[PDB]
């Protein structure tokens, strides 16, 4: 069934499941021991069975025999051991290493049976082991960081790599020997189009099939007779990072005040135009969300009635230091700078002078900024975007440190009983409400314009910028 074209707004860096955390073309070329299903639950993929011991420290996998890479080489436990051990390799220096560092060792006791040993109990291990397995033989004479594999990948996904034109497109075609049952499309081309206006016209002409839409352009793509617009809930949220290195935020009442000075629903209508929801929780869409924590209910008078007791007064000053900072917000996510523009201008009504800076990611250092507009949230396990974000620390960049939040996130990370994992995640959220690390804003809605000739799309809670909207493209149908 011919070709399906995707107009991606970001271009891949390396086509290796390790070294990269982005859910770009890697999601169509590689698969792992597990794979998230329709309900964002990791189900066996490359492995056919697994069982855990009574301490929960040993994950006894058993692999499907005959799994072939793109080069028609059989996948064995060597490659699974190679992929997971190369993450923890100190010299490879992967970005995902702190996310797998609770693994003691990954053992191969059989060509088709892998054993994963942890340091301590880690229930969300199967969530992380959905990482793609790479062939070990393609790396012997190379060093894995600068290997040619990152230019021509070989994996076990339903679409093998074909061609990559830098700055233009990545070419894949249907892998006939793929183990999963598949739809009818035979070619998948990912066009890198950063300007959302070109994506709209390429959807209008039909030059592309799918495109992540900004909220402002949905009203026109709606009128298109050849495009359907998908509006689906995500776990992606934006916020403001309270850099704890700044004494302006060491008083918690100042942060609670700044949280009180935001019209988040007015932000849902101003910037999102209703395609979103006010943010108050680090795990709002997660099943372990605490519905009754202290949300900061747009209390303009409480913000102005917290700074003066905290010491800040004019009409802006405490001890002569004048209450002003700089809010950093990167470009190519123009919702964020519009949020920052709205953030600073709405903090003017409480006597704060903020300088908003729209900069490029290659010039921003988050841990050096007074306040940064972050973009986090994940629809998988509650440990994904919480431990590495609200701990002494992963890459917690706001220097946040709460002793009860540290323990609450560690118990839920280490305890098996999910009903009590709810308990610890509920106490962490409650403590995060009174001791805020972030100034939460809005939760986002993924907007995709899909051509009317495409079938098979199944919605679910998505990740960053719609990461995982095309999770089942190998079952989508042309005509
Ligand atoms: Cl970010």
């Amino acid at each position: 069934g011919k070709t399906l074209v995707y107009g991606a707004e970001f271009e891949d860096e390396k086509l290796n499941p390790i070294l990269t955390e982005d859910k770009y073309t890697n999601e169509e070329i590689f698969t792992g021991l597990m794979k998230f299903d329709e309900n964002n639950i990791p189900k066996p993929e490359i492995a056919d069975s697994y069982t855990i011991s009574d301490d929960k420290l040993t994950y006894d996998f058993k692999l499907k025999k005959g799994i072939k890479f793109h080069d028609e080489t059989e996948l064995k436990a060597e490659d699974v051991v190679f992929t997971l051990k190369s993450i923890l390799d100190e010299k490879v220096n992967s970005s995902l290493k702190p996310e797998y560092s609770e693994i003691k060792d990954v053992q191969a006791v059989n060509d088709y049976e892998v054993k994963v040993i942890l340091k301590e109990a880690f229930p969300p291990l199967l969530d992380k082991l959905t990482i793609g397995i790479i062939p070990k033989h393609c790396f012997n004479g190379k060093d894995i960081n600068t290997a040619e594999f990152n230019q021509k990948p070989i994996g076990t996904g339903p679409f093998k790599f074909v061609k990559w034109d830098k700055g233009n497109n990545i070419t894949l075609t249907k892998f006939k020997d793929y183990y999963g049952k598949t739809g009818n499309i035979e070619k998948f081309v990912v066009k890198f189009i950063a300007d959302y206006n070109v994506r709209a016209m390429q959807l209008q002409t039909g030059e592309i099939d799918v495109a992540y839409l900004e909220p402002s352009q949905v009203s026109k793509i709606e009128k298109l007779n050849n495009v359907k617009v998908y509006k689906v809930d995500t776990a992606d949220y934006r916020c403001m990072m309270y850099n704890m290195k700044k004494d302006i935020w060491k008083d918690v009442n100042v942060r609670k005040a700044f949280n009180y000075a935001l019209d988040r629903k007015g932000m849902v209508d101003g910037i999102l135009l209703g395609y979103g929801s006010e943010a108050y929780s680090p795990l709002q869409i997660n099943k372990f969300n605490n519905p009754d924590v202290e949300k900061y209910s747009y209390n303009l008078d409480k913000s102005n009635s917290l700074l003066e007791s905290a010491g800040w007064k004019k009409g802006r000053v405490k001890d002569g230091k004048k209450l002003e900072f700089t809010l950093t917000a990167p470009k190519t996510d123009e919702v964020r700078v519009k949020m920052a523009e709205y953030f600073a201008s709405q903090f003017k009504k409480i006597g704060a002078e903020v300088k908003v800076d729209a900069l490029d990611w290659d010039a921003i250092k988050i841990d050096k900024c007074d306040a940064f507009l972050l973009g986090w949230g994940s629809p998988f396990d509650a440990d994904d975007h919480t431990f590495r974000l609200f701990h002494s620390s992963g890459d917690n960049n706001g220097s946040y440190s709460n002793p009860k939040v540290d323990e609450a996130l560690y118990k839920a990370r280490t305890t098996t009983d999910e009903n009590e994992r709810k308990k610890y995640y509920a106490e962490f959220q409650k403590e995060l409400a009174e001791d805020p690390a972030y100034d939460f804003g809005v939760y986002l809605k993924a907007l995709f314009g899909v051509n009317k000739r495409v079938s098979g799309v199944k919605e679910k809670v998505l990740g960053h910028h719609g990461a995982g909207f095309l999770w089942n493209v190998e079952q989508w149908n042309v005509n």
